[PDB]
């Protein structure tokens, strides 16, 4: 029809020669089980449906794609199938990632066609059998259409992405992803290049020491059994029974607990947090925390394939650009329990983090010149803030007061209330201060760090007027917040997500230049973990650190970015 059906070497070689002239390729696949049945390609004028069941040697196809940027929808899955055929594109532009960055509420190819081309996409053949001996012409046309919609969508999405200007990232305009696709938005350039990193991450997996898992799980269950029976002996109440624990808290301890149910009394974690000072409640919470942990360890064991976990990743798990992982999520494992994650024999981890990066980003974002100058002078910002809010001198600050100032710094940059600060000091740091003390610290904090107070007031003003706050990360990633807490967190966490992804991209390019073999195995918050052979680990660490600082210097122009790293067989920073 409007496409050429390719079933032989000579045809494949012709069209591959014809596609060598294109600036990029539109790409889709039709898969069956492990295999690709069809690869659909297009330039700006022609569409090809390539039947891998009829072609014994796809060397021209492999060679062509390896030198081209490809344009497709949710390319991570195509990348997985293509890697099964030793095929990897030079660069990627993902219309699904584009729709995330542009703020749509649905990101299917059908939603994009409906909104930008003004019609509904046919799905009559979405579930057809791509493993059948004979495909119908209707099936081949259905496969070809995916290329034709991508050709129509691409310039619109590219042009809309190019309106996402950033205050940083001009250095990315020369990169291949930006030049190949005509991309000028720094956040777009990063996320389009990052698609390949998520695909590799999803295939690499995270290795687990099952023996350490099993014996530590024993310890948790052993400790849980001890606390449960202590509770049973203390209260003669089953701590796992909502019946007995439910109104024992109301009958003995006279605690005004709500409904949800119409049999009811509610004793979930949210309500009980307000009564951590009541002995049965504190003991209940301690038991539940031990149970969550052992549940997580059992979930990890149950998701092992050999000695590795293979969670699924969402490249953009929230509007901040942070990824999410499911199947299992290990980001909630406490740091002190991450010893269960251990490279396989002969390998090791390189663990690298951006020091105080959230504070450094906030200081530059808000142009807080007291904190910028402290960071530029190499001061300890927690010790510095401790001196300001406590009225002592910096060298006199104890390490306990420094912990209190940590909570002050990480809390008050988001303008939380005095009550919220006292709450956050307790739960995040084990620090006990009264609401009155928190108010005093809050006043001294904003008296000194005026730019943060001015920023919080600006933000509240805008939210009052328009009900939303529309801002951007330093790379141009947009967000729309409807609460004050989202409006101040989103630009900082989003800039932090931009930085981590950018650091990974720079690491990968520099690792390829040096012919270094290394796998990304975890990326979260401020920390990058890669796995490599022991004999190259020192080189990988140096490459990772220099890529990280390169990323920091692109994002932050006034605040220096510090990086620390260790080499450890286990996911422990010691």
């Amino acid at each position: 029809m409007t496409f050429e059906y390719i079933t032989g070497k000579t045809g494949l070689k012709e069209i591959c020669k014809r596609l060598e002239k294109s600036p990029y390729l539109y790409l889709a696949t039709a898969t069956t089980g492990n295999r690709i049945r069809l690869v659909q390609l297009g330039d700006d004028e022609k569409t090809y449906v390539i039947d891998l069941y009829e072609i014994h040697d796809i060397t021209p196809l492999r060679e062509l794609i390896s030198e081209k940027g490809v344009i497709g929808h949710n390319l991570k899955f195509d990348l997985h199938y293509l890697m099964n055929y030793q095929i990897e594109p030079l660069a990627t532009f993902d219309t699904m990632i584009a729709s995330f960055l542009l703020g749509y509420e649905r990101h299917s190819l059908n939603h994009l066609v409906g909104n930008l081309l003004g019609y509904t996409l046919d799905k009559s053949y979405q579930l057809s059998d791509w493993g059948a001996p004979v495909l119908s012409d209707a099936q081949l046309k259905y496969a070809a259409k995916d290329v034709d919609v991508l050709r129509e969508l691409f310039p619109k999405l590219r042009d809309m992405l190019n309106e996402l200007e950033g205050e940083r990232g001009e250095e990315l305009l020369k990169t291949r992803t930006a030049r190949i696709f005509g991309l000028k938005s720094p956040v777009a350039i990063v996320e389009m290049a990052f698609v390949k990193e998520v695909a590799k991450l999803e295939r690499n997996g995270l290795p687990v020491d099952i023996e350490t898992l099993e014996s530590t799980l024993k310890d948790i269950e052993r400790k849980t059994q001890k606390k449960v029976q202590e509770f049973l002996i203390k209260f003669r109440v089953d701590p796992f029974s909502p019946k007995q624990v439910g109104q024992l808290l109301t009958s003995k301890y006279k605690l005004n607990l709500p409904r949800t149910q119409k049999g009811n009394v509610s004793t979930d974690d949210k309500v009980l947090s307000s009564y951590a000072h009541v002995e049965p409640v504190r003991l209940l919470l301690e038991i539940r925390k031990l149970k969550k942990l052992s549940d997580k360890f059992k979930e990890i064991k149950e998701n092992l394939k050999g000695d590795r976990l293979y969670p699924e990743f969402k490249q953009i798990g929230a509007v901040t650009g942070r990824m999410s992982s499911l199947k299992p999520n290990v980001q909630n494992v406490p740091r002190e329990e991450r010893a269960i994650f251990k490279a396989p024999e002969g390998n090791t981890f390189v663990i690298a983090d951006f020091s105080q990066i959230e504070l450094r980003i906030a200081a530059e974002y808000v142009n807080e010149e007291l904190m910028i100058r402290a960071f530029r002078e190499g001061k300890d910002l927690h010790r510095y803030t401790a001196s300001l809010v406590l009225g002592k001198r910096e060298e006199e600050i104890t390490k306990e007061e420094r912990q209190l100032a940590k909570a002050i710094n990480f809390g008050l940059i988001y303008g939380i209330s005095a009550k919220g600060l006292a709450e956050y000091a307790r739960t995040g740091y084990g620090v006990e201060i009264s609401e009155e003390e928190a108010e005093t610290f809050r006043n001294r904090f904003f008296k000194n760090f005026k730019a943060f107070k001015l920023w919080h007031e600006k933000v509240k003003k805008e939210l009052k007027e328009k009900g939303v706050f529309r801002g951007r990360t330093l790379l141009g990633r947009r967000f729309t917040a409807t609460t004050f807490n989202d409006a101040v967190n989103y630009p900082i966490q989003g800039t932090g997500a931009d930085l981590l992804k950018l650091a990974v991209l720079l690491f990968d390019a520099e690792a390829k230049k040096k012919k270094l073999d290394a796998k990304l195995v975890n990326l979260v918050h401020d920390e990058i973990v890669v796995e490599c052979r022991k004999e190259v680990a020192n080189q990988v660490k140096e490459v990772l650190e220099k890529a990280m600082k390169q990323a920091g210097k692109i994002i932050l122009k006034k605040v220096p970015v510090e990086v620390e790293s260790v080499i450890n067989e286990r996911w422990i920073k010691d």
